[PDB]
């Protein structure tokens, strides 16, 4: 491409996601494909477990499996770190702490390869309970949380974020998952370092009735907010 930063996102952009994971002695891989339309904050993706049965619940991987597709209101476009890092991209790292259970540690590189926005991820699970909500596959196949709270990390020329996800459990209880996130640019060039704000996400998890592989279909709408 000729284009840089926000100019890369003005139409519909193809997305490719590749994840390698290891949790509870089970190595697995996930591939995803779809498209993103940042003008409307809209993402449509289908994910497939390419190694057989996914050893963790699909809802626990949603946040790991491209915040560059967020709709930033015109008055907030100076605060969009994620697009400003493109096409060279950014590293996104998280620790996701499942309350009274284990943790995910994730590292991803998000960048353009030609026309396609690619998210390549490694995930490691730490100290999960075999009888717990995650390894028991006790989570409902839905989603209920929305906000990601962003702050600048100027010393690293990037951002941090923190937010709690609530996963509904089949018995009516909830499993909390506290996300700590850091993003840093891959390249040497400038980025937009934002004032405090948040991303609000609306979602929908579904299934493809013709797909025999373990999979997840995702529709998401994401909008930046919290400044005037």
């Amino acid at each position: 491409m000729v284009s840089k930063g926000e100019e890369l996102f003005t139409g519909v952009v193809p997305i490719l996601v590749e994840l390698d994971g290891d949790v509870n002695g089970h190595k697995f891989s996930v591939s995803g494909e779809g498209e993103g339309d940042a003008t409307y904050g809209k993402l449509t993706l289908k994910f497939i477990c390419t190694t057989g049965k996914l050893p963790v619940p699909w809802p626990t991987l949603v946040t790991t499996l491209v915040q560059c597709f967020s709709r930033y209101p015109d008055h907030m476009k100076q605060h969009d770190f994620f697009k400003s890092a493109m096409p060279e991209g950014y590293v996104q790292e998280r620790t996701i702490f499942f309350k009274d259970d284990g943790n995910y540690k994730t590292r991803a590189e998000v960048k353009f390869e030609g026309d396609t926005l690619v998210n390549r991820i490694e995930l490691k699970g730490i100290d999960f309970k075999e009888d717990g909500n995650i390894l028991g596959h006790k989570l409902e196949y839905n989603y209920i949380s929305h906000n990601v709270y962003i702050t600048a990390d100027k010393q690293k020329n990037g951002i941090k974020a923190n937010f709690k996800i609530r996963h509904n459990i089949e018995d009516g209880s909830v499993q909390l998952a506290d996300h700590y996130q850091q993003n840093t640019p891959i390249g040497d060039g400038p980025v937009l370092l934002p004032d405090n704000h948040y991303l609000s996400t609306q979602s929908a998890l579904s299934k493809d009735p013709n797909e025999k592989r373990d999979h997840m279909v995702l529709l998401e709408f994401v909008t930046a907010a919290g400044i005037t």
